[PDB]
């Protein structure tokens, strides 16, 4: 009976020696299995397989636990869409664009690489391991793997159509924001002092214009206190001035003939704009921006 030696994990973190049958596939010995994101489970060992390290399903206690651990989230799909994602995000070229990772355009990832260079632009810490371990990568160029993370928690496939809003929003929700907090109070002539307060990932958002100055001056009437790291603003498309020094980074859409397209405005000491691999710099900015991030600095 020939056999090799290869490692089982569902988190690439806690590592399972196996002894396998050379003669019947991943599939019976382990159930679905994949390496490097590709679906062995019909693949009869190889001699090069040895050594490998190879992600399965958490069929039993034990890997449910350390899958839970590192994801955490109970859904059993999880880690085959996070696989399938990454099948295809290890083959996408991440260059480095004016200190920033990027992504290359394809499969309809223009979103991706605008939400994947805002994360670098703003302090954020995630819940999971598996999101905080690989943002670290990511920030440091090797940012496959984050990108099919951020695909399977927000429920997306390679090549689907993505918002840059919803991606960011959904996560923070995976973020530890506890300690945000947008105070709203009302202004008014009679009604007395009525106050709601937002905590959390609520704080950190805000929908209907894209000014941070137009937001704390007031939005029947109320006057706003805002604590948090960052802030997102969100408008629909519109032609927009985007003036150095008054922001962190931007989002512009266009949908030229119902064909959306995403590119990145970061504020350095000028005024730069990432698409994807290209790089264009300028002194003013004017585009249909539908969302401005903003940074509180402490
Ligand atoms: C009241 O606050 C807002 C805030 C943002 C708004 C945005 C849009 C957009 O059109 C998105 C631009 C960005 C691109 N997505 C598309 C990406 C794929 C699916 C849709 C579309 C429309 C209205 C908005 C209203």
């Amino acid at each position: 009976v020939r056999t090799i030696k290869v490692f089982t994990t569902v988190d690439n973190i806690n590592l399972h020696t196996q002894v396998v049958d050379m003669s019947m596939t991943y599939g019976q010995q382990f159930g679905p299995t994949y390496l490097d994101g590709a679906d062995v489970t019909k693949i009869k060992p190889h001699n090069s397989h040895e050594g490998k390290t190879f992600y399965v399903l958490p069929n039993d206690d034990t890997l449910r636990v350390e899958a839970f651990e590192y994801y955490h989230t109970t859904d059993p799909s999880f880690l085959g869409r996070y696989m399938s994602a990454l099948n295809h995000t290890k083959k996408w070229k991440y260059p480095q664009v004016n200190g920033l990772t990027s992504i290359k355009w394809a499969d309809n990832n223009s979103y991706l690489a605008t939400a994947l260079l805002t994360l670098q632009q703003i302090e954020l810490k995630f819940n999971p391991p598996a999101l905080q371990d690989a943002y670290y990568r990511a920030r440091a160029g090797e940012a496959a793997n984050f990108c099919a993370l951020i695909l399977a928690y927000c429920n997306k496939t390679v090549g689907e159509l993505g918002d840059v809003r919803e991606t960011m929003s959904y996560l923070f929700q995976h973020a530890n924001l506890d300690s945000c907090k947008r105070v709203l109070n009302v202004v008014c002539k009679t009604c007395g002092q009525q106050q709601t307060t937002l905590k959390g990932v609520e704080a950190v958002m805000y929908m209907g214009t894209l000014s941070y100055e137009q937001f704390k001056k007031g939005v029947t009437k109320y006057l706003v206190q805002q604590e948090s790291p960052f802030v997102m603003m969100s408008a629909p498309p519109a032609q927009y001035e985007l003036k150095h020094g008054t922001f962190t980074c931007a989002s512009e859409y266009t949908g030229n003939y119902q064909c959306g397209h995403y590119k990145h405005i970061t504020s350095k000491e000028t005024l730069y704009c990432i698409d994807g691999a290209l790089l264009t710099k300028s002194s003013e900015y004017k585009g249909p921006i539908t969302d401005v991030f903003y940074k509180e600095n402490s």
